[PDB]
């Protein structure tokens, strides 16, 4: 019978479970010290941070930096009981051509739900154990004015927590960072590390901002502290780590015997770049395959955007209006596979920085074979939800630099027009999808409005620049892909994006 995951369990598991099951041997609870705290528990922080530490715990001997798990929004709270029940132990379900694999993770030694008891919260980042506190939150939860480089202090959200009477009680990632800081400045104690693991370009220097603003608009004497002594290091973070379903859960059991409330389901790949810059300490996380360097984050991070998050673009909006379901679909066909090859090599890789020791060809190799894992199964509605959070950085980006070095753009264009179809919700069988956007209304309304020419979308300012609209190259052809795509549909259209035989 599969058994409940948790610390009695454990071996039990592991003895049945034979080379299909990994667990941790290391020691937990009270023989560890907690030098981690993670805001925002979700699947990557579980799939990418937590695993490394797994294995610094595991093979290093690397004891003061397990994780305290912290949740601050609502649905927090789920995370809270699954991994209660479990001795904060849970299970990463790995998906390669290879097979799956279970490997228990037991990095996470605790978990605070802020809404709680939030005094705890405080406390927790403020005891001298705590030398790292980790982020991931979403770009919606950095609070930052992409255009003006501020802190969006006019949310009502800041000003809960900049209001003198929620110092002890706040909401926000920084009104706890900074509520625990300054008790560990009066202390006088360092500043802990924050180590913000989001997918955004430059995430170290925005978190650095936001917490410095945040800070100086309460006790600037604190707020130099931070900014002098604090450290809020860049990083590149790289593992496919899609939602977990019912579904996997009742596979996990069937397959390996674990009972798992919340299991992760990930690729086995994995890679963080992060530069040098703690402030209390670090484990030596370049003994469990971390590159850490001293400007080279911005570059890894571009590539990784652009070829990789681009590629995904890619992949979704064409795979969704041609009948796809899965990633893996969409790369296994011929045609999406040149298209996407071409795109990357012709029309992205003259864009990029080139890093010493790193051949962006066999990165390009690297990402077709990930994207190509057939047990992953990662569900191309995924890839597309919120287009308008992710086109404008990982698509029209490399457009705009196209245009102003005059480079090649047509597959990038596509891509775009794809999505602007794609906005219509109705694949080339004709047959309805979701549309998931927090724009969904303005967008269906101006494409709509445009029909297949894209100026009504492209008039929307706070996703398109003017150089989009005023390049006529560009308006050219996007309007080719558009009407094309919209009268034939992608398989048909796609031919004459992708050239050679
Ligand atoms: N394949 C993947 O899932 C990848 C994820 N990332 C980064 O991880 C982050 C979240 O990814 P997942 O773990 O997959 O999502 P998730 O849905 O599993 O969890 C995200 C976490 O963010 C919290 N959160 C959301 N808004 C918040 C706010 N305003 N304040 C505090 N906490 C907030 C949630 O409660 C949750 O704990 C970024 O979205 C992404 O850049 C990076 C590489 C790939």
């Amino acid at each position: 019978a599969p058994l409940k995951l948790n610390s009695r369990n454990l071996s039990q598991i592991a003895a049945a479970g034979g080379a299909l099951v990994k667990i941790p041997t290391y020691q937990r609870g009270r023989a560890v010290k907690e030098g981690i705290v993670h805001i925002g528990v979700g699947g990557f922080h579980r799939a990418h941070l937590a695993v490394y530490i797994d294995q610094l715990m595991q093979k290093h001997g690397v004891n003061d930096y397990a994780i305290c798990g912290v949740g601050l929004q609502p649905f927090d709270s789920a995370m809270r009981d699954a991994l209660a029940s479990q001795d904060h132990l849970y299970t990463l379900i790995e998906r390669s051509a290879k097979g799956s694999f279970a490997h228990v993770i037991g990095s996470i030694n605790s978990y605070l739900f802020a809404p709680d008891n939030r005094e705890a919260v405080i406390a927790k980042m403020a005891h001298p154990d705590t030398k790292i506190v980790s982020l991931t939150i979403t770009e919606s939860g950095y609070y930052y004015n992409e255009n003006t480089h501020e802190l969006q202090s006019e949310h009502p959200d800041i000003q809960f927590d900049l209001d003198p009477a929620n110092e002890k009680a706040p909401r926000t990632t920084f009104g706890f960072l900074y509520a625990g800081l300054t008790r560990r400045y009066q202390q006088g104690l360092k500043p802990f590390t924050v180590m913000s693991c989001d997918n955004m370009q430059k995430n170290g220097s925005i978190t650095r901002h936001m917490l410095e603003s945040f800070a100086r608009l309460r006790n600037p004497e604190v707020a130099e502290w931070i900014a002098e002594e604090g450290a809020f290091p860049n990083a590149m973070v790289d593992r496919i780590t899609p939602q977990t379903s019912e579904t996997d859960k009742t596979a996990l059991a069937e397959k390996f015997g674990i009972v798992d409330s919340w299991p992760v389901v990930t690729e086995p790949f994995t890679q963080w770049v992060i530069e040098d810059q703690f402030s209390d300490g670090r484990p030596p996380f370049e003994k469990v395959g971390v590159q850490v360097v001293k400007h080279a984050v911005e570059q890894f991070e571009k590539h990784k955007l652009r070829l990789l998050n681009g590629s995904h673009s890619a992949l979704g909006y064409p795979g969704q209006l041609a009948g796809f379901q899965y990633v893996h679909e969409v790369m296994a066909n011929p045609l999406f596979r040149k298209f996407v090859w071409q795109m990357m090599q012709e029309e992205v890789k003259p864009l990029l920085p080139e890093i010493p020791g790193v051949d962006i060809d066999e990165y390009c190799n690297t990402l077709i074979e990930r994207f190509t894992n057939p047990t992953i199964m990662d569900q191309l509605p995924r890839i597309c939800l919120n287009a308008s959070g992710k086109i404008p950085q990982f698509i029209m980006p490399s457009i705009a630099e196209a245009i102003w070095e005059t480079g090649p753009f047509r597959r990038l264009c596509f891509v775009a027009a794809a999505w602007f179809h794609y906005i219509k919700g109705v694949d080339d069988r004709g047959k309805p999808f979701e549309v998931v956007d927090p724009m969904r209304e303005e967008l269906q309304a101006k494409a709509r409005a445009g029909g297949n020419d894209p100026s009504e979308l492209l008039s929307i300012k706070s996703l398109f620049g003017d150089d989009l609209r005023n390049d006529e190259r560009f308006l050219r052809e996007i309007t080719t892909a558009m009407n094309d795509i919209a009268r034939d549909g992608i398989m048909k259209t796609l031919p004459k994006y992708i050239n050679g035989s």
